């Protein structure tokens, strides 16, 4: 698997095509809200008092320093490109205050429910929260076609770096040695080979031959014919215990924690719906390459999973068949997901719900000795049915659901919540046992 | 003023046209915001526990009272067309938890935040929200064409209502002597026939001719090519005294509040940008006639004052300018603002917006104990500011719904301040020229 370079891109002033999921994204937008919380807009609480115009002007360096923030999109013939422009100051920007976490939360909202143009910009919204006492909080929107889940700890970083250099009266500005988004955007093109790219398409053209099953939830509410894009969410409230519990299980079986959410949420999915095969999207990481780790951008390939479940099933044979499934699909990951629907040519797509993990520890940012957080807002236009987000880091595991409210009243996901945690308790309790006597509730 | 009548629109599934208004707004429809808080999605705290299934059956009884909850709108040869089903269960519904204030207002800004589709529905929202203890609360969204301030008391009232009925197994259907928006809307057409319409331009095309003046605030940001459609708001803080003797000084210089607050906005308005002239819009409300104030639908019509603002005239000089030009705009109240607009081809008119309800509005009664009716803060920011004012049994006070594209907060809490200091000296000294009221 190449490096990725600098340059790699033509630093001539020619404007790069869109890379693989920079393209699927543009095809969809329709001024929707945010597809998800989990990679969605953004803020943290300084505990200091940020000076907003020092503010402002750091965010002008982290746009200059970051080049996709200053990125627009059109058709050339045929091709989508991203055309690049020099203004640092593309950015939705106020300055606001608080006293309390409901008017926070407040500023937050407007926010989040900014739907930012993506032919003109601004790609990025930054706002400026002063609250009491020495308090104040960073609020950030930027637009899911520029950024992934870990682009919020890229900005941050750069944010606060920038904000410190101002201060001492240093200049901030671009790295020419840092490669940029368009740098990757070619750089996935040549991975993605005639050759390379039919391998890859062609496993999941075999996985996923025939007829697909399509989740089939117990709804409060029949799918609508007009979608209202109306997001709930739900933390899980998952014991410590059970939860310190399912990480042994899954190093003491051989299998990451990853594989071991995916066969119980499967297993869940399965009791649910009564079918015995599910399909779970899960959003992959691209950055490998460390010379992608301080770069924003859509860094992400969604990749379907697929699982068979049945209730003679022992715990361990579905962690050893979701290592087998997560194994082969890592393993052809740079499949664009975009292709993949297209050579499957699913009744218009293929995955109705998503898991996701990330590591605690890409929400915690070091400035100035003290460890501040990266929190999610809860809006979002309920892209599937239900997606279980996961968290881990040293301080132990915890998830929470998002949910589509066309289909679902708060109950009904807090009773699924209730029973997909009992149901992983118990899976790290008997890995030994038959799935059917692990019994419900 | 001719009598509404129910039945004046045909009873016999021909669909009627729409109205002035609904016309207007259907026109400029995207995919935006509400344009403004004051008359957007709104909640009632219930001093029991609703049960989510009659909750429901309740919203589809109100539905089947309310035929503009039931309509939706198409073009038939160059003719808006209001189509009204019988689908009594139109309605983006769920049921939802919340704890405290904080989750509660989570609940309200997903309400808040839908983009309903005009072409095919819902154009209405409502959420059961179960509370902690015996509490809940009611959150609704309706759309902008099918509704205005006044609309939210009146669904309530049909909603507890009918709650009630349900709960002791009595029906709840619609009202067939009561007219319904259809009606008004050809009621509204009658109205302004065209020797009534073109008075009523010809007098606005007079008062408003020539170069208007644009509203130039001292902003934090110029004015986006992109409008990001963010609104904030800013409660005035007026104090309880101050807020006494403006009424008081309505009173004794015989101008009503509303006079009285158009006036010191002006003066405010004229103050900050150092324009003579000011236009100010403000929603006035159509419900004349008691046979509408039970309706559900857009009842109001935007009408432009003008006023000509300078530092030698006195408080009283410009509360009798305001009583003059308010007392001829309220005379030709009728005339669409869309047509008045279309008749002065700006290159719309106001950026600003003054509103006036009556706390009764927002108030209802329900088994001996009283409700409020609370609005949320989100909104599209069709204007630059808009001032809202309620004047309520325990006082008046105010709030401003401002363009975050703009302003920042503080700058807007600063024009809160000047304003509030501004509307004490008025009722302190309805003798003096203005100019010997000083600033802060
Ligand atoms: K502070
Ligand atoms: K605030
Ligand atoms: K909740
Ligand atoms: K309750």
């Amino acid at each position: 698997i190449p490096e990725l370079r600098a340059g790699l891109a033509p630093r001539d002033g020619r404007a790069v095509e869109a890379s693989f999921g920079q393209s699927g994204i543009w095809l969809i937008d329709q001024y929707l809200p945010n597809p998800a919380a989990y990679n969605g807009p953004f803020f943290v609480r300084l505990p200091f008092s940020a000076d907003p115009d020092r503010l402002h002007a750091a965010v002008r360096g982290v746009l200059r320093r970051q080049e996709v923030l200053r990125t627009t999109y059109a058709l050339s013939d045929g091709t989508l490109r991203q055309n690049v422009s020099r203004d640092d100051d593309a950015v939705v920007f106020e300055v606001a205050r608080y006293g309390d976490d409901k008017e926070l939360d407040a500023l937050v909202h407007r926010v989040a429910n900014l739907r930012l143009d993506l032919a003109r910009g601004p790609v990025i919204a930054v706002t400026c929260a002063l609250g009491p006492a020495n308090r104040s909080a960073v609020i950030c929107n930027i637009h899911h076609i520029a950024s992934d889940a870990a682009s919020a700890g890229v900005f941050l970083r750069e944010l606060l770096d920038a904000y410190d250099r101002l201060g001492r009266g240093l200049p901030v500005e671009a790295d020419p040695l840092r490669p940029t988004y368009g740098d990757f955007s070619q750089w996935y093109r040549e991975l993605m080979n005639p050759e390379a790219l039919t391998r890859s398409l062609d496993h999941f053209a075999a996985r996923l031959a025939g007829e697909l099953p399509v989740l089939d939830l117990p709804t409060d509410r029949p799918r609508p014919p007009v979608k209202q894009h109306r997001g709930g969410t739900l933390p899980l409230h998952l014991p410590a215990a059970a939860a310190d519990d399912f990480e042994a299980l899954a190093r003491t079986e051989g299998v990451t924690l990853f594989m071991a959410l995916v066969a119980a949420y499967a297993v869940f999915l399965s009791r649910h719906t009564g079918q015995r095969r599910v399909l779970i999207g899960s959003p992959v990481s691209l950055r490998d390459d460390p010379a992608t780790h301080e770069l924003i951008g859509y860094f992400v390939n969604l990749v379907v999973l697929q699982q068979e479940i049945d209730d003679r099933m022992t715990v361990r044979d579905v962690l050893r068949r979701a290592r087998e499934e997560v194994s082969e699909a890592l393993r052809h990951k740079w499949a664009p997901f975009d292709k993949v629907v297209e050579r499957l040519q699913p009744p218009r797509p293929l995955v109705q719900t998503m898991l996701v993990l990330t590591q605690g520890d890409a929400g915690r940012i070091s400035h100035d000795d003290t460890e501040l957080r990266i929190e999610r807002g809860a809006a979002h236009g309920a892209k599937y049915d239900l997606s279980l987000v996961f968290e881990r880091d040293s301080e132990g595991l915890h998830g929470l659901i998002e949910y589509d409210a066309d289909l679902f009243d708060e109950p009904t996901v807090r009773a699924m919540g209730d029973r997909l945690r009992h149901l992983m308790e118990q899976f790290a309790r008997r890995p030994d046992a038959p799935l059917h006597e692990l019994e419900a509730l």
